């Protein structure tokens, strides 16, 4: 079983292992470049091995030292959004297993794909700038010099200086803190990660942060303006850490501390070791989004311990995270709320199918990413579709009980370990022998390979979405003569994730009459509702029925918050009206520059422009 992986050029785990990695750079603000010396400790795994290759992207190297002595290394053509491959000349060929130390001196370029440098304007306190990185998934090479692969797992230790009026934090356990010796005006944190990671977990953040201890082993950092409202929105955090522990077995990684980022962070939340990122967007004021630490927090397990080999087999670190949240939200709120969620899970892998085409390659839950930029193929399929497998598995092997028998034994068997779908299936066959019977129904080259919707939908238990559905179905079917029959009654018994499926339902039958629109709005007054969630779908909803009042909001929200769950498809939908055409357009080649590098390209790409 020889696999390589296809989104890296580095040498593969098969040649040499990066075992661990010392960072020490400085970060400048006036040019928005970090920069530094790499030294990464390497194992060969071969005997007589005389160079290796390394991932960059837009990364100046100064030179590489090994021994004391500068070596010979050279940089290859640049392969589109896999970066540069930098080949380096050991002075002196190893043998199987013999380590070594190579140092690297690079600087970052201010276009890093992995880093997003905001002025003081662009942050909260207006007074200082703020820096922010996101490795995963192939970003890394953007930062460092490294084999940019999961396939390879490393422990680190970092010293990073920034202006003294600053604070760094890093995907690791805080070492200390103290002035630069080079330079009184800045200050040197420095960071330890025991743990061995894929590189894509590495991660940073440098700016005016401030915390406030939620829990017993967790801290919520973000700028001062939003430390109390974070304070609360996820106070929850502990209970959720005690049921995941309950799951998958042991905390490993010592604290579990959040930091709640400026708008433009892309996505809703990013499991870095000891230091979970989050979008503010989840400030709702009623905890209502908090499955999303929920969903973090198992990665802590399943992706972070047990990690995907390659990026083809991603649905493992998604599916399995997805399985394991939606278990913690059923231990908080019952089981009925569970099946509700997974039930809105397979309506958004619905909507995935539909926007790619049932026929689509990146429908496949195993998909091949040779030639695929990860950012492009990214969608709800191996959350959804992967969710979809255990879900039908659980039910098809005798119920949760038994299926979290599995989960559990699953992340102790391969933890530390960078697996592929063989593996997972292997083990699956191996824990399940006695049912190997019913293992042998499933149709696992439909499940794992073949495009669309699964070959079955697993069975949910309808409850909490019926009047989600009752009501959708009143607003579809109603001519105008049934409008005046709506009203706020209506939503009286409805949860906030109720009133959210609501729009669900009701936005995959978009676009509806302009009449009934504007009736929902004066009836329900949904333009009044702060939830994210919700104000994207109802805006969505607006903009696809023709409602030229809502370009203004639509406009807004996707130009002040850059989630991308959110930002895509506002700015596809702006586009694709012609009353908004123009303006969403002109709008995005006008914060283009201020935007994060990845979701700036990839709404350029959706708008056809560039
Ligand atoms: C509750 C979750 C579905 C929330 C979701 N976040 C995640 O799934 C994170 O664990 C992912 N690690 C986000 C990610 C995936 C691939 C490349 C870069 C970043 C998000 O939408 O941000
Ligand atoms: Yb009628
Ligand atoms: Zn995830």
């Amino acid at each position: 079983p020889e696999i390589v992986d296809t989104c890296s050029l580095a040498s593969p785990a098969s040649v040499c292992r990066t075992k661990h990695l010392h960072l020490r750079c400085s970060v400048d603000f006036t040019r928005r470049t970090l920069t530094g010396t790499a030294a990464l400790t390497v194992q060969s795994q071969e005997d007589n091995l005389r160079s290796l290759v390394l991932d960059t992207k837009d990364l100046t190297i100064e030179k590489v030292v090994i021994n004391g002595q500068e070596v010979k290394y050279a940089l290859g053509e640049r392969q589109s959004y896999k970066g540069s491959p930098m080949e380096i000349s050991l002075p002196i060929a190893l043998s199987k297993n013999q380590e070594i130390v190579i140092e690297i001196s690079f600087e970052t370029s201010p276009k890093s794909s992995a880093l997003q440098w905001l002025t003081p304007e662009q942050t909260s306190g207006k007074e200082h700038p703020y820096l922010f990185s996101q490795c995963q998934a192939i970003h890394c090479r953007a930062i460092l010099p490294c084999q940019d692969t999961p396939s390879v797992k490393l422990t680190y230790t970092a010293e990073v200086s920034v202006p003294k009026e600053l604070v760094a934090l890093m995907s690791a356990i805080r070492d200390g803190e103290t002035p630069d010796p080079e330079d009184p005006s800045r200050k040197i944190y420095k960071f330890i990660q025991k743990v061995p990671i894929p590189c894509y977990l590495i991660a940073l953040v440098v700016g005016a942060l401030e915390s406030r201890q939620i829990g017993p082993r967790t801290l919520v950092w973000s700028e001062k303006e939003q430390v109390e409202k974070s304070a609360y929105e996820f106070s929850e955090t502990e209970s959720m850490l005690k049921i995941a522990e309950d799951l998958g077995g042991p905390y490993v990684w010592g604290q579990y501390d959040l930091l709640v980022l400026p708008p433009s962070f892309p996505y809703g939340g990013m499991e870095n070791p000891c230091l979970t990122f989050v979008t503010p967007t989840l400030l709702a004021g009623d905890k209502s989004l908090s499955n999303v630490i929920a969903h973090e927090i198992s990665h802590s397990w399943t992706g972070n311990l047990v990690t995907n080999k390659t990026w083809d087999h991603f649905w493992l670190n998604e599916g399995h995270t997805v399985y394991l949240e939606r278990h913690i939200c059923g231990r908080l709120f019952g089981e009925k709320f569970r099946h509700f969620n997974a039930l809105g899970g397979w309506g958004e892998l619905q909507n995935s199918v539909k926007t790619f085409g049932e026929t689509h390659p990146f429908t496949k839950l195993v998909v091949d990413l040779t030639d695929i930029d990860p950012n492009v193929a990214y969608s709800s399929v191996p959350y959804e579709k992967g969710f979809a497998l255990l879900f039908y598995l659980e039910q098809l092997l005798g119920g949760p009980e038994i299926f979290l028998g599995f989960l559990k034994a699953y992340v102790e068997k391969f933890s530390y370990k960078s697996i592929t779908t063989d593996d997972w299936k292997d083990f699956l066959y191996s824990y399940f022998k006695d049912k190997v019977d019913v293992l042998n129904q499933v149709d696992w080259n439909a499940w794992l390979y073949s495009p669309g919707l699964p070959p079955i939908k697993p069975n949910y238990d309808m409850t909490l979405t019926n009047a989600c559905i009752a009501l959708s179905q009143r607003w579809i079917t109603a001519k105008e003569d049934d409008l005046n029959s709506f009203n706020a009654t209506d939503l009286k018994d409805l949860s906030s994730h109720q009133l959210n499926e609501f729009l669900a339902q009701t936005l995959q039958r978009a676009p509806l009459p302009l009449g009934h629109i504007k009736r929902m709005q004066e009836v329900y007054n949904f333009n009044a509702i702060n939830n994210s969630e919700i104000r994207f779908r109802w805006l969505r909803l607006c903009i696809q029925s023709k409602w030229e009042d809502a370009i203004p909001l639509a406009l807004k929200m996707a130009t002040e918050q850059g989630r991308m769950k959110f930002t895509r498809p506002l700015f596809k939908d702006l586009a694709a009206f012609d009353k908004s055409h123009d303006q969403a357009v002109r709008t995005y080649q006008e914060h283009k520059a201020s935007m994060h590098p990845v979701t700036a390209m990839l709404v350029g790409k959706d708008l056809k422009v560039d």
